[PDB]
């Protein structure tokens, strides 16, 4: 419901020694679900605090629709006037206010009567299915209920923009899919612009339609999540959007050579970095009968792990310490020699 224009936004700390954001430019469309991923929780948080109005750009400008909200060290439109709801891992529920009180809090100075506040709080709580625990303090709420109360608090003033900073990080891993689905439902229902920052790509895949990746304060790539996943600009971006094996080898006429492995790709440099995601690797003891996989050579099993009911099999090529891991239903025991197949079209290569 609001367009956000981020224009040459930079932010420094420590009198300039730390550059948290460096000339960031993004135009977020009204109702878009946009995500940010990157190695720096602090920098992503810096970006979110600037959008919220809790901080300002050192240089550059920020617009909500055609409205200049911050510019060159100045806060022009404060948080309370920006039509934003915040769900931030760092903004907890107030422990000694009930759920009702926590959700009513933002309405305190909105010129509403007691009945108007009650009606609005009850309406939102009904929609989020926490109307029956309004009298509980936060400690007496389940995790899911706490999540819902925090979202209700963010939605009580009918915002145009919902800002989420590590919003599911307090939940047990098993409850996060449900929380991601709730946010999806709320966004669809309200049509709000939504910005989400997270270290976890599952959050971005579940919620965002376009994502930017921040590295050293710079937006290095922006696109649909699946596009970053398959066509990352660098191995660093490749790894931020999902698991990937990173290998280094020599460029030859026959491919990139890494011990007993040879990948049928090339770059102009003497050496190359190969990226191959675990789902794009398959192991066998003899040749398989499947033209959708290509042989890249022999390897030896180094170690096995067990996660998610699957075996995580790590191999190395012969005559190399480089590792490749993949997941499988059955193990191949340590020390075994195996053939290594990959999906040809999924090999990522970069100049070293």
């Amino acid at each position: 419901m609001v367009r956000i224009i981020v224009k040459n936004v930079s932010k420094v700390f420590k009198k300039g020694k730390v550059v948290a954001l460096d000339n960031v430019n993004i135009n977020i469309e009204n109702g878009e679900r946009f995500g940010i991923l990157g190695p720096s929780g602090a920098g992503k948080t810096t970006f979110m605090r600037i959008i919220a109005g809790l901080d300002v750009p050192s240089t550059g400008e920020l617009y909500f629709d055609d409205r200049l909200v911050a510019s060159n060290g100045k806060l022009i439109v404060p948080p309370e006037d920006r039509k934003i709801g915040m769900v931030f891992q760092t903004w907890a529920l107030y422990p000694n206010l009930t759920a009702f009180e926590n959700i009513a809090f933002p309405l305190t100075n909105m010129k509403m009567s007691k009945e108007e506040i009650r009606k609005r709080v009850e309406e939102v709580a009904k929609i989020l299915d926490i109307h029956h625990v309004l009298n509980h303090f936060p400690r007496e709420l389940s995790g899911g209920q706490q999540q819902r109360v925090a979202l209700a608090r963010a939605l009580v003033k009918d915002p145009s923009l919902l800002l989420l900073d590590e919003p599911f990080s307090n939940l047990d891993a098993r409850m996060r899919d449900s929380a991601r689905a709730l946010v999806k439902e709320v966004q669809s229902r309200l049509g709000v612009t939504l910005l989400v920052v997270s270290h976890d790509p599952a959050d971005i895949f579940a919620i965002a339609d376009r994502v930017g990746v921040l590295v050293k304060g710079k937006l290095v790539q922006v696109g649909k999540p699946e596009d970053l996943y398959d066509n990352p600009v660098s191995i660093q971006v490749a790894s931020l959007i999902g698991e990937i094996n990173e290998l280094e080898g020599k460029v030859t006429n026959e491919g990139v050579v890494i011990g007993s492995l040879r990948f049928p790709v090339s770059v102009s440099s003497d050496r190359a970095i190969i990226g191959i995601r675990p789902e794009d690797v398959k192991l066998s003891k003899d040749v398989i009968k499947d033209d959708s996989w290509i042989l890249v050579g022999k390897g030896k099993v180094k170690v096995i792990g067990y996660q998610g009911g699957l075996f995580r099999i790590t191999i190395t090529p012969l005559d190399s310490e480089e590792e490749i891991f993949t997941y499988s239903d059955h193990p191949i025991h340590s020390g075994e020699e195996v053939l290594v197949y990959v999906r040809k079209d999924k090999i990522k290569v970069f100049e070293k």
